[PDB]
Formats: structure tokens, sequence, C-alpha cells
């Protein structure tokens, strides 16, 4: 079931966001791949 | 054009996050695919 | 290493969603590629 996302951190160095989930103990992340670059 | 999201959430069950934007009626979303584990 | 995201956009002409980051000039962005759909 969809929970709330409690921190949205991004990582130019792996080029994954990380969003930390409440729910259980307050480690399950969601992690994805992403593009990471210095815009306008 | 880009707009705010409201709301971010993630479903452990799905492996998506979904982003609830300021658009509209207030149900447009953005879903991705994402991975979920527990992390350290 | 991982940064906070200070500004979270979607766009539903370009399904994507742009992560600005609390990094260097603040210009710095994750960006990835979602679905973006009127749910329920």
């Amino acid at each position: 079931a969809p929970v709330p996302v409690t921190k949205l951190v991004c990582d130019g160095d792996t080029y994954k966001c990380t969003a930390y989930l409440d729910f259980g103990d307050g480690r399950w992340v969601a992690q994805w791949d992403t593009n990471v670059f210095h815009t306008g």
C-alpha cells in the first residue's frame, strides 16, 4: 500500500535517488536510477 | 511545463512511487518504477 | 554522497520529474523518466 516519503535524497556519485519511507523501522527505501546534471 | 509535487508516496507491494501534482483536479500523478528494500 | 532535494517538480509535457538538489549553486538536478496520467 502507498506510504508517505519522509526524506528524499539524491546522489551525484551513484546517479540514484533514495526515498526514505514512513514504514516499519524508518529504514525502508525506494531507490531509483536517475540522470544527474547541472541545469540552466 | 513543470509543476510542483504536493505529495510523494511509494508502495513496497507494487515497487512504484507516485507523485501527486499541483495541477488540474489534484488527481494527476507522475508514477515510476523503483527498487524497494530495507537499507542499513 | 546523498544530498537533500529542495524542490520536486514533474512535467506532463516531457514525462519527466526533476529534483533540485541542495548542492553547489542550487542548479544541480536529478531527472528521471516517469509515466504521467490522471488517476482515480
